[PDB]
């Protein structure tokens, strides 16, 4: 008998292997960084120092032979391939003409992007998130942002996953024209430039490879030789804990929507749809695709883009073509894939798309019932109100009147109700519409009493500019503040108002605000009361459920109020 082999762990990459090859210590083009292989490459070194070595070796996973080769010395490197992810007990035997000698069993890791090699994720959720057993048929969605791991310090394990049915991962960019990303500043455009080097235009890529799969998270138990790290590995482990939880990549978003405007050319859609298929086969924890085109017809971040005649038909064509693609994946894997989309709900946004047509190919429409008003101008209003507010002029709500200048309104007011009603009027089934909840405030400064036409309602005032504040207060961008920040620094424990702020609620609109009279700071958001009204509203009309944006900005209260509202 030959000497029984002993596995060189550190010379065999600590027995950590993967079906997906990921660059861990660099930042380059997408095709250069991530290669998915049908068969994982296995390379194990074993030693036989004393005695005889034999002439042939055999490799066993869980007792089944998976490889064979030749031994020619006291050191042998066994290179072979295996196309199944998971954890296996490995034994290598050495053989001569008289017999074989098995090595001691040792656990080999073969990683795959479904997380079949991963234990369920250990949760670190804020206890303020309460337990609810809401009907499983109702959708409870949220957006988890890739960049939330940095300043916001919010990670996958922080999410209250038992209170969620859908998790939309934002955002997956598209290579090509992206001048809207540039004017945001920071590193976003640079990171996108890098990711798109050696990548065809109109293909999807990972924006932040560090956040996605590189960063070691100690809470997830990420070691040095771990083949998949970052948010993606944590989401893979999350699916092991919550197998029925839907995790869907959100493509586009506000600033990353520029390439969508070239989807009127079908070859650009073909390229996109195929890359999305490749992305889904590469990252198997994903359960579909969320399209966030902002907006068909224009009126978004790209001031020079938008085709009100062609974008709508292109959007519909895209949804059909994505469905066909997802049906292929459903056939190949035996899985259910979902097609969703987040959409603007203002009259002018909806009029450019026949959604009744588009929605036949889709599972859900995430009605972006927020951002009605904001810091982009000095006109106060409710950013995420259900109904028309007290501040509005006669004939503004339905759009049949005139403004203070005298010019007629071109359509109904920016409210949640108006958005939902216009979609139902088109022929969109209620059970496919998901109502949106804001986990953030939009703010102004300079809305002082002397600017109000109604002394009791600050929404009848005039601002000087965007709200300004620190990241410690939850202000990450001008005119935008986390809900958790509003609670801690504007509302206080009793919801009466602190630090010069006063709480107010428009009962007609179902919309709250906090207001500092001296600084003129005014913040419009969603609170417990307004989310209860939205929960009731969605239940009243038989909507699919509720979704939120964004999860990191919540302290628990908003999602709690979402479940309480649907009860």
């Amino acid at each position: 008998a030959p000497t029984a082999p002993s596995i060189d762990m550190y010379g065999s990459n600590n027995l950590q292997f993967s079906k997906i090859e990921l660059a861990m210590e660099t930042t380059s083009g997408y095709n250069d960084m991530v290669k998915y292989h049908e068969l994982a490459k296995i390379k194990v070194k074993f030693n036989q120092w004393s005695g005889t070595s034999g002439d042939t070796y055999n490799v066993y996973f869980d007792g089944v032979k998976v490889a064979t080769g030749a031994i020619t010395g006291s050191q042998t490197t066994a290179s072979f391939e295996y196309g199944q992810g998971g954890l296996y007990q490995m034994e290598i035997e050495a053989c001569d003409a008289t017999g074989c000698s098995k090595s001691a069993p040792v656990e080999i890791t073969i990683a795959d992007t479904d997380g079949s090699h991963l234990k369920p994720l250990t949760m670190n959720v804020d206890p303020n998130n309460k337990s609810y057993n809401t009907d499983p048929s109702i959708v409870m969605g949220t957006y988890f942002v890739e960049w939330g791991i940095y300043g916001r310090d919010y990670t996958v394990d922080n999410m209250p996953v038992d209170n969620l049915t859908h998790i939309l991962y934002g955002f997956i960019p598209i290579c090509g024209p992206n001048e809207s990303v540039k004017s945001v500043g920071g590193n976003s455009f640079n990171a996108l430039q890098t990711a798109c080097r050696g990548v065809n235009d109109y293909e999807v890529v990972i924006h932040d490879p560090w956040a996605a799969y590189q960063k070691s998270f100690p809470q997830a138990g990420h070691e040095y030789s771990t083949p998949i790290k970052g948010n993606y590995a944590m989401l893979m482990a999350l699916k092991q804990r919550n197998p029925d939880l839907k995790i869907i990549p959100s493509i586009g978003g506000g600033t990353l929507s520029d390439p969508f405007y070239d989807f009127v050319d079908k070859k650009n859609r073909d390229t996109f749809v195929a890359s999305v298929k490749k992305f889904l086969k590469t990252w198997k924890f994903y359960d579909g695709v969320d399209i966030d085109w902002e907006f068909p017809g224009g009126g978004g971040a790209a001031a020079d883009k938008g085709d009100p005649v062609n974008d709508g038909p292109a959007y519909i064509a895209l949804m059909r073509e994505l469905r066909v693609m997802l049906d292929e994946l459903e056939a190949e894997t035996g899985r259910t894939y979902e097609l969703t989309s987040a959409i603007g709900v203002g009259y002018d946004k909806i009029e450019d798309v026949d959604y009744a047509d588009a929605v036949q190919y889709m599972d859900y429409i995430f009605a972006m019932t927020y951002d009605f008003y904001g810091g982009w101008n000095n006109v106060p209003g409710h950013q995420t109100a259900l109904y028309c507010g007290s501040f509005m002029r006669p004939g503004q709500c339905d759009g049949g009147g005139v403004d203070e200048n005298g010019e007629p309104y071109k359509g109904p007011a920016y409210t949640a109700d108006n958005g939902i009603q216009l979609l139902l009027a088109q022929g969109v089934p209620a059970n496919k519409l998901v109502l949106g909840t804001a986990m953030y405030g939009r703010g102004w400064e300079g809305v002082t009493p002397d600017t109000l036409t109604d002394p009791n309602d600050p929404m009848t005032g005039t601002a000087t500019g965007k709200l300004k504040g620190s990241t410690a207060q939850g202000v990450w961008e001008d005119g935008v503040i986390d809900y958790k920040g509003i609670k801690s620094f504007m509302l206080g424990a009793n919801n009466t108002g602190i630090n010069g702020f006063e709480y107010g609620y428009d009962a007609q609109a179902e919309a709250p605000w906090v207001w500092n009279r001296s600084t003129g700071e005014l913040i419009t958001f969603d609170d417990h009361r307004s989310v209860l009204a939205k929960g009731n509203y969605a239940k009243s009309l038989g909507l699919a459920g509720l979704f939120s944006w964004e999860i990191d900005a919540d302290n628990g209260d908003i999602l709690n109020a979402m479940h309480e509202g649907m009860a």
